[PDB]
């Protein structure tokens, strides 16, 4: 680990409990990144490369900028150029989306 870098203890303090229930997503559900990209939710929480709430989604087609793992840190397993990560806050449940008016 690293004492002087980010802040507050590690492991503990997880914000991945009051998000899945509030939003309505779970491991094994079809989500949508920004109501555009369609993928299957596999991992949900924080990332090691970036900062904030993310999720390791797995697109059905080869349109991802990863292969399940990011550099040295691993999240989920999948084919090459299939796994991708996007802001959970930006990832919502499939369907029920459409501003229309703008």
């Amino acid at each position: 680990g690293s004492s002087g870098s980010s802040g507050l203890p590690n492991s503990d303090h997880t914000t991945s409990r009051a998000m899945l229930t509030s939003l309505g997503l779970k491991l094994g559900d079809r989500v949508v990144i920004a109501g555009q990209k369609v993928g299957t939710l596999r991992f949900c929480g924080t990332t090691e490369f970036a900062s904030g709430q993310w999720a390791g989604i797995e697109l059905d087609e080869p349109e991802g900028k990863n292969n399940g793992s990011v550099g040295r840190v691993q999240y989920f397993k999948c084919a090459p150029k299939y796994g991708i990560f996007a802001p959970l806050s930006k990832i919502s449940k499939l369907k029920d989306s459409g501003p229309s008016s703008g």
